[PDB]
Parts: C-alpha cells; sequence; structure tokens
C-alpha cells in the first residue's frame, strides 16, 4: 504493500470501472479487480498452492473435453433449473465459500453476496464460509428474497463445544444445509501472501504453523457420523479428491460430496475435480450407489460450457469461488448479479446449441473424453534450434 | 429500401423524431418512414444498432450493407408509415457504420491506396488475411475473423490438419494430373467450393457477392460459389453477375419461422437455376463474437433468437422440404457421425460437417476428426456411396484439401479466404485465391504420387496422431523463468 | 535484396568471423550463415517447402527418443568405422548432395567440400549433385586424398542420352555409386526463395510451372531396372518415404534406399525418415529383406545423439546438408573438416556413454521409443485466462 | 601446494619462464616449481586452464579452487622441480580466475552487498537459485548450472515430476506427522540427502564444502552429506568440520586408472568415519557443457577422458572392491532397469537412478521414469527388500521427493540447490534449504492424509500421464502470426 497507491487504485476504480453492460466474460471481472484490488486483497484471493499448478490445471482440463451437439432439434425453450439437496434452483451452478469478502468488499463483505444472489430474477444458492467477514446472522437476514437458498460452509473446531453452538446457531438460522470442509487440516502455502507479506514473532510453529485451532487437523470419518447424530441438515464433505472417499461417505451415509481441490490453495499436484468426477460417476452407477448420493464440483469453472461438461458427467451442481469474488470486489451486489446472468444466458445459449433442453437431458454421450487424460508435458524444446530458425513471412505491403 | 410509396401519409421530423426508444422505433429509410419497433428483437444483425438510432435517418447505415430486396419482403406493409416532409434536422441523420473507426479511414484507405502489392506478388491464402487485416475496418475485421466466445473450435479447425501426415508413393508417372471432380451431380473442375457468407458489403461495398460470382466463373477454372439467404446482395443480381453458363451457383437456406415465406425463397432460387439447396443447421442460436460485441461497446438467450432462423427445426420439415421441391437437399452443420447416419435415413443427397468456421458452439470439434470416424462407419452400413460429405473450417492449404479428399469428403469449402481475398482485390482476389489453391493441390498430388482425385484413398494418409488433440500441465513458471538457455556463437565486430 | 548491404555482410564477415576453435556444434555455423550469406543465399539453402513443417518435425522427432545406457562398460576405446556400399568408412554420416554450393562459395564452390572432406584424419563420403555448381571432374578431382569416396547424385533428365552420356562420364570418373533422387518429379515451393525474389514471363507454365526437363516427373520402378543393365555401381534410391517403396525397391534389387524428404523442401507434411526407419525396420527383418538392402536416412542430423539414434534403429548410415552447406560457406574446406570433427567427437563420446565400443554394438534396446509417435498439437491455448492470471515470482533483492 | 622443499634445487623466472608450452609447461604454484606436462591431459578441470597459463605464477587461480591437499597426493616427486629464485616478472604472475568477468566484480559484490534479503525473507528453493544467479561469478553460475549439450536431460529431471498427480485421503487423523527415515543402515531424520558436487570453493571460497558440513550437522534436524572425490577441501577437514556425532557423512568414490591410489582412498575414509561409499558410474567420459566451454573461448574425444576417471570400470570391480571394504557400496549414475538388476546379483547395497544432474549424456531418462519401471520389476523377482534405491535429479520441491519416496525410492539427493544456498549465505543457507523443504514434505504429508514414510505407497499417486513425454508438430507460424486472440475489457480513464 500500500504505497498511498489507492490514489491510483481509487483514480482507477473510479467510475473508471466501465458500466456494468460493458461486461462480457467471467474474465473481465478477474481482468478489473486485478487493477484496482489492494496487494493484499488480490495475492490473497487469487493464489493458489506453492507452484499453482492445480490451480491452472483445474481450467485446462475442461479445454480438454469436446462436445457432440445434436442438430435439428427443436430447442425454442430451454429450462435450466435443477434440484440440489432436496431444494429446487432455478440454475445448476452456486456460490461457494470464500472467506474474507471484506478485503474486497470493506463496507457489506458476504451482505453483498446475499443481495446479488437474490436480488434479480434468477435466484442461486450462496454457501457461507465458517470464516467470513460479516456474522451468519447479517448474512442470512440480508438476503433479499424468501426463495433464496443458503447453505452454511462448516470448518471444525479443535474445540467441539464451539461447533455445537455453531451448528445450532446454523440450523436456526435457516441454512438449509452443511458443507464440512476436509480439505484443509493444515493450510496450503499460497507465496503470493507470504511475498508481499515479508513486508519489513508468534511464539513456536514451524510446519506446524500452518496448523490452527479453528480447523481440527483431527477430523476423522468417525467425527462425521457423530455429526450426523446432532443435526437435520443434510451433510455434504467438501474437499473429495479420489474415488476411494466418494465411496465412503455413502458408506456412511452423507447427502453429498463436492470434488474440490479447495480452488488450488490446498495440495498441488491434486488433480482437476473434473477428471475426478469421470473416473467416479461410473463406479458409483456400478455399485449403486448414484440415486444415493449427490456430487457436486468446484475449481476453473469460467464459462457456461465448464457447467454444462460437469453437468453431462453426472454432477448435480457445480460451484464457482473467484468470479463471485471478483465481481462483488468491483461492484458488489449488482457486480454479483450481473455474472449470475452472465453465467445463466451462456448455459442457456450453449444448450440450444447442443441441442438439448432441460438440465436431466445433459447425458456423457453429448461429450468427446477422447483426450481429457492428455495431460502431458512436452520434451524441453531445443534452444539453439528454434533460435537460429525463422519461419515463413506475410507480404509486407508497398511504396510510399 | 425501395418506397412502395402507397402514395401519401406525409411525415414529419417531429412527428417521427418522437419516436426515438424501443416501445415503437421508427426509421427514416431514404425519403421513407418505417415502424421498426415489432421487428427490432428479429433484425438479423442484432437490436442494438436499430433501437440506439432511434427515429433518425439510418439511410447511410443500412444501404451499404443490405441486398436490394429487404424492406419489400420482410417488412410489412402497415409498418411503411409514409414519406417524409422534406429532411431531418441534420445531425439526426446517422453517418456510415464503423464502430471504433477513430477517424482511422485516412491511414487505411492510404494502406490500401496502392499501398496494395501487385496481385501477382500473392503466393498463399495467408497473405489476403493479412492485407485484409490492415486495410479493413475494424469492424469488417472482428465480424469476419472472429469465432464463438474463447475461439477454441475456430483454431482446433485449421490445428486438425496439422495432426495429419501422408505416406508418398515415390516413381509414379506424374506428368499428367486431373484434379476434377463431381459434386451433386456436376462436374467441377476442383475439389472446393466458396462457402456461403453474409455481408460480402462490408469488405467489397461496390459489389459484395456479386465479385465473388466474377471471380469465380471468369477464368479458366470454375468453382462453385455458395450463396447465403443473409447475403447483401439480392440473389437475382448475384446469379445475373454470373459469366459463364458452365459456372455452379448453390443456395444456402435459412428456414424462417413464417414457413410461407421460405416455400416462396425456395420456389424463387430453383427459377433463378441454382443446383442445390444447402439447410444451415447449426444456428438455432446467434453465436456469442466477443470481440465484435466489444467493438460494440468500446468504439437474454432470447436476443440470441430470430424468426428469421427458426430455433424449432426438426428432421421432420426436412423431410417434408423434399416433396416440396426437386433440388438436392444438403444438410449444413453436422457435428457427430449419429446425424450424418440420420441424414442418411431420410434420404437427403449429403451433409457438411461444420461448425459455421467456429462461430457457433466453441468445444465442437474440427470436422476433419468427425470425417474421419465417420467414413469408416458410413461403409459398414454400406451408406457410403448413397450420401456425398463435404466439410469446411479452416481450410487454408491445398494439402488441407488434399487430407479430405483421401478420407472420403467429395469436397471442401472455404469462407474467410475469399472474404478477404474479395475485400482486398474484388474479382481478381478471387480468382487468385482459385489458382492459388488450384496449384497447390496440382503441386501436392504430383508429390503424393496420384493422378486423379479418384486416386486419393485412407492408405497415403499417417493418422496415428489425430486423436492427440491435447493440453499441458500449467508448467513451472517459477523454474523456467530462473533458467538460461545455452547461446550460439556471437561474432567479433558485431 | 542485395541493398548494397554487403558493406555490412562484408564487414560482419571481416575476420569477424570468430576463429574456427571457437565453435562448438553445427547449429554455430548456421547462426554464422545467417548473418553474413546473402539473402538469396540465406533463403535457398535455409528454406523449405509451404509452412516448413517437415523440416522441422525432422529435427523435433530425434527429440522423442531417449536412450538407456549401459553402465560399468570398459569404454577406454571406441570404434565409429563401418562400411557404406562396399566401401568402409572412418566414420557412419556423409556430406549429401545439395545443388548450388557457389551460391556460398563463390570461388570453389563444391571443390571445397571435397577438400575439407578429405584434407585432415577423418575422410567423410561427399555425395555430388547432378545439380552442383563445379562439374564432376572439376569435383572428383579436387579430392586432395585417394582413400575418400565420392558418390554422384543422379537427376534423370527427359531426354535419357544426356543421362546415358551422365552415367558413362560418372563411372569413369571413379565415383562409387549412384544415389537416385525420387522426390522431386515436380519442385516443392520454397516461399522465402519467392518472397524475396518479388522483387521488382517464361511463356506459359502453371502448376506445370514446377515441372522441369531435367527431372524426368515421369520416372517409374521400371526406369530404375534399365538403369542396373546401363551400370556397374550399385543403385541407391533417394526419398522413400514410407515402407511400401522401401519394400519395392529389395524386391527390384537396388543396393540402398535412403528414407528422405529432401530436407523438408518437397512435399510439406511428409514424415520425419526417423520415424519411417522405426516403422520399417522390423517389417524388412520379418522378410527377411535386412541384409539386402542398405537404408540411409537423411533429414534434421545437427548431434552426435541423432546419429547414434539413426544407427540404433538399423540405419548404415546418415547424410547430412545444411549443416555441411553452412560450414562451407563462412569458411570453405576448412569449415567443412571442422564440422566433421564436431561430429565424429559427439559420436564417440556419446558412445562411451552409452556404453558401447563399436557401431554393430549400436541396437534398438539402447533406445527407448515409448514416445516417438507422441507428435501432438494441443488446443488452442485460452487467451483470456493466461492473459489476466500471473505465476509466482522470484525474492526481488534489496536496499541500496 | 604444500612444498615438499627437497631442500634445495634452486630455480629461476627466466629457467621456469622458459618452458610456456606443452610438450614440457612447468608453472609457480605459491613459492615452488612444478613440471605440468605429463600431468595436464589428465587435469580433472580441463587442459586449457595450465596449458594456456605455462610458466607463470598460477598460484592466484589454483589456491582459491583446490583441496589442500592435491600436490602432496597427484603429482610425482620427480614433478616438484624447485624453490622459486624469489619472484617472477610481475605480469607473468596470473590474477584470480573469472572468465568474461568484465571488471564486473563490483555490481555483483554490491548486489549480495547486503542486497541480499535476510533469510528469513526465503520462501522456496528457487530463491536460492535466482539470488546466485545474479552474484556468482558468469564463470561460478555456468559450471553450476548447466547440463550437457541441448540441456534437455537436465530439464527432463524436473519435468517429468510435474506429469505425476497425487490422488489425497481426506478424514486421516493428521495431527502428528513422521518423516524420519533409515538410509543404508543409520536412521536420519528426513528422506533427502546433499549430492557430491565438486567445487563448492567456486561460490564459498572462505569454506567451501565445510560450510556443508556445518548447515546439514548444526540444527535440530540432520542431513547426510555425499563428499566428491573432486572436492576443493580435503575429506579430513570436512569431517572436522562436522558439528554432531549424530550427522553422517558417505563418500563418493571416482575410482582412478591408477588403482593403488584408490585403494588408498578408501582406506582413509573408512578411518574417517564415513559410511558407505557410493561409486559413480555415469563419467567414463566428460560430458560437455557448452555454456560454460563458450565462457572459455569467449571471455579430440579422448580429451574428455582423464587418469582420475577410469574409462575402464566393470562389473568385476565393483565386485572386488566389496572384498577389499565393510562400507556398503552404492552404484551411483545407473540408467536403465537392467543395471539395477546386475547390481541386485553382484550383491551391492543400493544404487543412485541419475544421469548426473544432467551433466553426462543428454537424452538420458528422468531417474523418476526409470524408478517407475524399476520397482515393480524389482518386487516380482523379490528383489526389491535386497537393495535401497536413491534417486536424483530436478528436486526441487517437497512434493518431488513424496513423489520419489511413493514409488519405491529410500531417500533423494539434490546437488544445485544447495550449492546456491551455499554460495549466497554459506552455512545458514544449507540449514535453511533443509527446513524449506523439510517443511514442505510434512505440510504436503499432512495434505495427502499419511502420516509417516512408511505410508507413502503407489496408490497415493495418479501415474496415467508419467510417459506423456511429447513434441508437437512444429506448428504454423504463418497462421498463428496473423491471428488476434479476444481481449479483456479495458477501463476507461486508464
Ligand atoms: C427489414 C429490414 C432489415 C433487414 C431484413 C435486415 C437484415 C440484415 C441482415 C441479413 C444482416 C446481416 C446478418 C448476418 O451477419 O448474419 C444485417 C446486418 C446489419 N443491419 Fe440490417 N436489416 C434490416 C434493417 C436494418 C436497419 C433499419 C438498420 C439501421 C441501423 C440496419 C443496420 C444493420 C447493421 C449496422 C448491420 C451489421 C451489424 C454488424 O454485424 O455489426 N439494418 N441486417
Ligand atoms: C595436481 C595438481 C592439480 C589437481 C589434482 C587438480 C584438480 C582439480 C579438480 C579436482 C578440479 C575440479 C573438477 C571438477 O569440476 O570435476 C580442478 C579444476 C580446476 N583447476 Fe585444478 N588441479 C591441479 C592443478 C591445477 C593447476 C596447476 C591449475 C592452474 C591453472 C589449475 C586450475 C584449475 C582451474 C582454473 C579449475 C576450474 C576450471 C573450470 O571448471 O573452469 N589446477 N582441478
Ligand atoms: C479467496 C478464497 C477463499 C476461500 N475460502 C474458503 C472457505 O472459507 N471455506 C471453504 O470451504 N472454501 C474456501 N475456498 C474454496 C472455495 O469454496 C472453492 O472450493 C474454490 O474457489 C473453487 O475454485 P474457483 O475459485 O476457481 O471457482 C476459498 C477460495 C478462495 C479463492
Ligand atoms: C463472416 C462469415 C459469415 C458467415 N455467414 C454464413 C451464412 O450466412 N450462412 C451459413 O450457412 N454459413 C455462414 N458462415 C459459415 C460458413 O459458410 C463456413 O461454414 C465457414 O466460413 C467455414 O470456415 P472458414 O471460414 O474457416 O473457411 C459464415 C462465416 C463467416 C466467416
Ligand atoms: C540447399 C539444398 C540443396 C539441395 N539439393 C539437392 C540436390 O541437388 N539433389 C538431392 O538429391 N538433394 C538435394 N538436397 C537434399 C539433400 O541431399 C538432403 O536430403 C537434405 O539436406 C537432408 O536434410 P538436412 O539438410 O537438414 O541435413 C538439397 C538440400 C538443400 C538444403
Ligand atoms: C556443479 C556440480 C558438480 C558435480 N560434481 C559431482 C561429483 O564430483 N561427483 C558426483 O558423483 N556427482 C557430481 N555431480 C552430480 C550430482 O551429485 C547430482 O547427481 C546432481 O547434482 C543431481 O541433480 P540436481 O543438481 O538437479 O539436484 C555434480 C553436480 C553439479 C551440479
Amino acid at each position: 504493500g500500500e504505497t498511498k497507491e489507492d490514489i491510483a487504485r481509487k483514480e482507477q476504480l473510479k467510475s473508471l470501472l466501465p458500466p456494468l453492460d460493458n461486461i462480457i466474460n467471467l474474465y473481465d471481472f478477474e481482468y478489473l479487480a486485478s487493477q484496482t484490488l489492494t496487494k493484499q486483497a488480490w495475492a490473497y484471493y487469487s493464489s493458489g498452492a506453492n507452484d499453482e499448478v492445480t490451480h491452472r490445471e483445474n481450467h485446462n482440463a475442461y479445454h480438454r473435453i469436446f462436445f457432440k451437439p445434436k442438430i435439428l432439434v427443436d430447442v425454442r425453450k430451454v429450462d435450466i433449473s435443477t434440484d440440489m439437496l432436496g431444494s429446487h434452483v432455478d440454475v445448476p451452478f452456486y456460490v461457494s465459500a470464500t472467506a474474507l469478502c471484506k478485503l474486497g468488499n470493506p463496507l457489506e463483505g458476504e451482505k453483498d453476496v446475499a443481495r446479488g444472489c437474490g436480488q434479480g430474477v434468477t435466484k442461486v444458492p450462496q454457501m457461507i464460509s465458517t470464516l467470513a467477514s460479516c456474522s451468519p446472522e447479517e448474512i442470512i437476514e440480508a438476503a433479499p428474497s424468501d426463495k433464496q437458498i443458503q447453505w452454511y460452509q462448516l470448518y471444525v473446531n479443535s474445540d467441539r463445544k464451539i461447533t455445537d453452538d455453531l451448528v445450532k446457531n446454523v440450523e436456526k438460522l435457516g441454512v438449509k444445509a452443511l458443507f464440512v470442509t476436509v480439505d484443509a487440516p493444515s493450510l496450503g502455502q499460497r507465496e503470493k501472501d507470504m511475498k508481499l507479506k515479508f513486508s519489513n514473532v508468534e511464539e513456536s510453529q514451524g510446519a506446524s504453523r500452518a496448523l490452527s485451532k479453528f480447523i481440527d487437523p483431527s477430523l476423522t470419518w468417525k467425527d462425521i457420523e457423530e455429526l450426523k447424530k446432532k443435526t437435520k441438515l443434510p451433510i455434504v464433505i467438501k474437499g473429495v479428491q479420489r474415488t476411494e472417499d466418494v465411496i465412503k461417505a455413502a458408506e456412511i451415509g452423507v447427502s453429498g460430496v463436492v470434488l474440490s481441490n479447495h480452488g488450488g490453495r490446498q495440495l498441488d499436484f491434486s488433480r482437476a475435480p473434473i477428471e475426478v468426477l469421470a473416473e467416479t460417476m461410473p463406479i458409483l452407477e456400478q455399485r449403486n450407489l448414484k440415486d444415493k448420493l449427490e456430487v457436486f464440483v468446484d475449481g476453473g469453472v469460467r464459462r457456461g460450457t465448464d457447467v454444462l461438461k460437469a453437468l453431462c458427467l453426472g454432477a448435480k451442481g457445480v460451484g464457482l469461488g473467484r468470479p463471485f469474488l471478483y465481481a462483488n470486489s468491483c461492484y458488489g451486489r449488482n457486480g454479483v448479479e450481473k455474472a449470475i446472468e452472465i453465467l445463466r444466458d451462456e448455459i442457456e445459449m450453449s444448450m440450444r446449441l447442443l441441442g438439448v433442453t432441460s438440465i436431466a437431458e445433459l447425458k456423457p454421450d453429448l461429450l468427446d473424453l477422447s483426450t481429457l487424460k492428455a495431460r502431458t508435458v512436452g520434451v524441453p524444446n531445443d534452444v539453439l534450434y528454434n533460435e537460429v530458425y525463422e519461419g515463413p513471412t506475410l507480404t509486407e505491403f508497398e511504396d510510399a
């Protein structure tokens, strides 16, 4: 850092932000956030763990699936509504939990998020971070409609009386579920944070320094089963990264699983969820677990075609973290309902072009997976050979 | 745009200046007034360019970009209010279309101001694209050049041809080579054709599509031209401009929500002498071309729908069309094998494996790979000789055409290259584009040691890396950044 | 271009060229040639056909083969000598024919080539272009030693009396073989040439304009068989690009085949010879054709490991075109014997490190082919996503 | 370098200035004269630096880069002519070594002039490499950093670790994690070690390898250090510098052509207390590091051979060595499964799957893939628990080590990172490098949900793209050049 850099940010941000109808993609918000957030806002929000390979891979794995559209289908009308955990949604996507929304929206934080999700014609579920800057209560209450669903995302405390009280205050507030996050027993190392944070004593800590009393690094399957007895809210495990765990989730009867790697902020070299979903849906089908568990997916969703690809492989919904945080930060609640409109229209426009008219018609045979597994690395390309080499050239232009 | 005049009404610059909002929009096109309110949501070109030019003389934006027969045909008689009393407050009269064009017409007009190399210096098709990019208006560049969303299909169309290699034959007598073939019952001097494209007037305002008709039928080598339903020229003018009685014309049909209109357009085109009907089926909803959009707001879902392109067409409609006409029907926009088979079941004459130049669905596959898996499956069901299979998207070299012809396609189309040869040099740029390509095909055929189209077969190809469409692991920035490559020898003087 | 640009070339070339002992690789010559040749010299020599994909692919295909070296082998001594068409060579590489060596060496042309090949301790065969700037006779005669072998590379004329006389003048001169080039029945289009050549009427020609009376586009297998009767020189077909032709060469009894695509100057999208050799050697083994035909290979050879890879797959020798032309052009006959020394030492140094001591020990199990076929093309990478994205960053440095 | 003095002779600056050519070369090292003619072709560092410094005071080039015991040990008594009469014409006295260093010692000496961030600001191992690159001499940078020829192996070593993904376990109690293991009969606090590297004096001239001994045994976490036969410090000094009696030392052996010498070095090292002998076998001939060479001539085949590294070692020599010593023998430089099996047949205790940091044979494979195909084959023959398998090359992150440990390696070595932590910060940079890595391993283990080395198994890995080492078709320059990407939204003020 903040080298009285605000003068520029602020200027940068001065009705400088282009109007909202100039916004085209979910990438526009991101480029906008990248310029106008504070350094600490950008580093926290945008970073992934270590080399950020997983974070990037989450997005690219969607780039390896192609479609097999049907033509000559009457697509005058399309429906994109579905049911996620007993409830019925207008769209098959949601706002995932992201701690610290005030870094970006200092006056309204997550309140603004609730607003955008319910103030327009499309109403979208909002997952609530146990690490939210605002309180559950200011949040559930800020929702402008009574048709909008809210989900509580829980981190279990090492002091479990705290998660007792917690669960109890969330069911009395009307959240429709609990997402239990399991991929952060220890905190991933986001080097972007730390770098800017070296800007120049705790009292002991080493790798240990990444441990936390808020995240019982001791959670187990067994704690999940004790949780089912203390509540009515359907239970969803957030952070599954292999098939065998998904099969564990059904074996002990939770309601869902979210195939997630924390948006690439936890273990680097975890696979894209999109690929775990694909390995996974058929295994479940094969043992009779498919009507038994709803599988969610998050990580690198930036387009409606990405949403349609996770939906054809079997997902019930798919979540988005960063795009919303960015929309929320340059334009508050209005930037958020706009990001929702952008998404909703890509899905519908894409659906007509694939030749289907409802979510239930989304199936794997609309996809080409041939190259999903073509995650590759080439041989270090040859310097000396590419350097002296000169390629073709176009026709110049002319005289004067 | 004509008039129709009625004979009287009698409008005025404030009676008309008054309706300058949707809920009613009136516009002056020439001397006449029109209520475009009920029409705007359907405009093939977007509801905005009209909505935002509300009650004005739009004359200068409309005149140059449209076919002479639009108003007659698509506007109800009741929408032609009246003749405009004299003129309009001036600066209520719109200038010509060039979103973003920053008084930039001078470098560009100079840029082709005979800065354009002689046509004889053109070596390849990329040369037309390079020249067009520097001289078309920012907005004709974006219209012509973009693809849907992220543009992965558009690039993939091209790229898939580079995953194919050849296994040429050596010591074969290649003195004589024949590239002539038959497409839909006619003999053609070549295996490629000029695909349907709208708005040829944006880069060639004096002649649009009439110039494509000329450069395709004026020389020693004639090429079939596919005419769009949304062409900037009337079909009758494009046909009358044709120089041989030996050149072929095909019509690209977009089925209207109002079938009578379509019924009517079919009957007209058979009378004008086109020889085939291509029904485009990959655009029930308008592809989102972002470079373009961005230019407009910087220089829904149902806003992508238009009555002009029925979102409701079905196989059944195809089947009814065939009882209504003797021209062979081709389905254009087919993107998977299952629809090719269906096309064979209903009995049409062919299909175009296309994704529309990559301007519709992004993640749609390269037609060359759909071709590779489709043909073997057609042979298995003995449906191979009962349907002709064309393909288009990203075809820039003679070896590209050959690759398609060895896989079983009957002909290949091109859209973008001819737009750019037509926009930089008109008719002779079209003619030069045809000569560049014909030569490339002859030249590569001698080199592959085959002497006729009939000889092109799958054995001349190496297909082992066709499905090697891959994505790399994001690799290490942090590591490759700290690294230094080797280094060649420097010299001493320098 | 020649915009009286010579003043600079010439300056550039003025004892500016670094001494010969400063030369490390075959790429050094190339970068040197790239700066000091005339525009017409560089365009002719360095170009390939159309997009130049084959030309590049010739080199990269060698980059997809890895080795499985043997350790603990006594490699104090190595021998790299072998026999190519009855004769015995010091090295298992040769100088292939390249028309127009005077574009680069205006005073000595191909004479200088003969010299370099025979004036040092290592003597290498020199293939002679039917389109050589100097005459066979000035060439055979310029060879400084009587141990050096010379090969005649033949283009058959549409007027066959000319190739009668031709063959006869070459056997009387003592060339030890005839290489018949078959991959140029029509001339490939090297756009680099043509571009610079537009620098601003024949009397008819079109694709036809690429035909030539010197290259009977009418040669056939049958003409080859008539050729065998008119001579004693073993016959080698130059320009085979698939396996079925190689099997045709043995079926009619020629002595060799050169797996070649003209250095990427003929048909674009022809495969790397290195890969055709690999498909090919085992087919031959399988029918008993292997002691019957010697297979040569050329195209993108720039290192001794490339030579060892073609030799482990079965090749008898391998040829080099451009590197020599470049050596010949910046330093004449001396640049050529130096390029030979550079190569010879990479082979020997590489052999010790693979654990073998003679050419006959080079075998496919010293190679890993797993990924030879991994010639791939990725999906157009995403602009908007890579653009806003920022990777990690190193530690800066400090104060003042 | 000592002297030995004899007692008399009595040389002079012209008697010695006179032999300034090969065929005889004499040099003044300190106060004494030596005929280096018969020796130069063997110099581990190249025949040139000596040949070209012919009859001079080379004192300033030799003193700082060599172990104190070289002259005693490798030069015959007859080569120590005599004490030099006083001094030498000056400018016959060589300056210190820094090929290319253009009076550039000032930006660099300032550059670390406390321009070097506090050690506490170091986040990863790439940070040491970045800092070293800016502050080492051009020639210490090239020595340390290059690989053989085109450098494909060196990059491939690193890259192959990025083709491996994990399948982590969720809901496992990860409060406690243990990373301690056993390597060659000893208990080690961690699964990695510091590999043998020559010339630690180039980046750390005051202490070289004695600083690596300190940063590996001074803290709470001790790490095995592998000492090179070609180290810049005497083995006895490197061992005496060690701070714990709990830290382990291993000796890297290069077999001489003169076996007595080797016989002698083995016996010395067992007496000093090293605990294992690593015989390096991948360098019978010296790898051609081009960045380095280029610096020298810009700032054969048998010239790559030296008596110091017998090109003649065989399995049989390995087998004889084992009768001569009780230390466990490791073969270092193994690059294919067949040699691992052979190592198991002769009964040695382990091997290092290595290609030498990519400094020897270019096209040699990544040790991580040789590991992946080797272990399953060892299990089949039940040879798995009879040989310990180490691996080195391009290991920069804790997830890299884990990947190796899940595949069955017993420990992983690192060479370059410690060179650079030692050259920028000495002992505490070594200690900090060990703490960075230990933490990364603990941190990733919690996240993979395992709690001990013993739990790391192949099921925690996704290996499906390990052999996806690929090369793309040269793609189209001519086409991708004429193309424009989409474009994000701009802002208005800017
Ligand atoms: C019945 C009346 C009209 C008809 C049938 C019509 C038809 C069309 C068609 C077929 C296109 C090109 C379609 C494509 O790219 O697929 C187009 C584009 C366009 N129209 Fe019209 N049009 C009419 C009236 C108007 C009017 C009154 C205006 C005055 C603003 C107008 C302005 C434009 C412009 C500016 C474009 C090019 C837009 C772009 O691509 O950026 N049109 N129209
Ligand atoms: C018996 C006497 C000597 C012995 C045993 C010896 C040994 C060594 C060794 C083991 C290395 C490092 C090896 C490596 O990187 O693997 C080396 C490098 C070097 N030696 Fe010596 N050396 C001796 C004499 C000399 C003398 C008299 C000079 C005077 C010029 C000299 C100059 C150098 C230099 C400059 C290097 C580093 C070269 C480079 O990598 O650029 N050495 N020597
Ligand atoms: C800035 C930031 C904060 C996050 N905080 C939380 C959190 O408190 N709890 C949680 O379960 N997930 C958290 N996540 C993970 C997300 O819920 C989600 O898995 C992720 O962002 C998916 O990837 P994507 O952002 O690219 O869309 C956070 C992600 C980000 C980017
Ligand atoms: C500017 C433009 C306009 C187009 N308009 C139409 C049209 O009206 N009708 C149609 O069937 N296809 C239309 N197309 C698609 C094509 O006819 C064709 O499928 C595409 O141009 C093939 O790809 P290519 O441009 O890479 O050669 C158009 C394409 C372009 C680029
Ligand atoms: C400038 C040039 C001229 C050539 N001329 C001939 C020729 O006259 N006859 C022939 O058979 N090959 C000719 N070739 C092809 C070569 O003999 C050889 O196949 C080729 O150069 C192999 O590829 P490389 O140059 O990268 O080493 C020529 C190649 C080049 C580069
Ligand atoms: C500068 C340098 C010097 C080396 N010297 C030796 C040595 O004397 N003995 C040996 O066995 N290996 C030697 N090596 C190789 C290694 O011990 C090791 O195999 C390599 O450094 C592992 O790869 P890395 O640097 O990517 O971590 C050396 C490596 C480097 C980079």
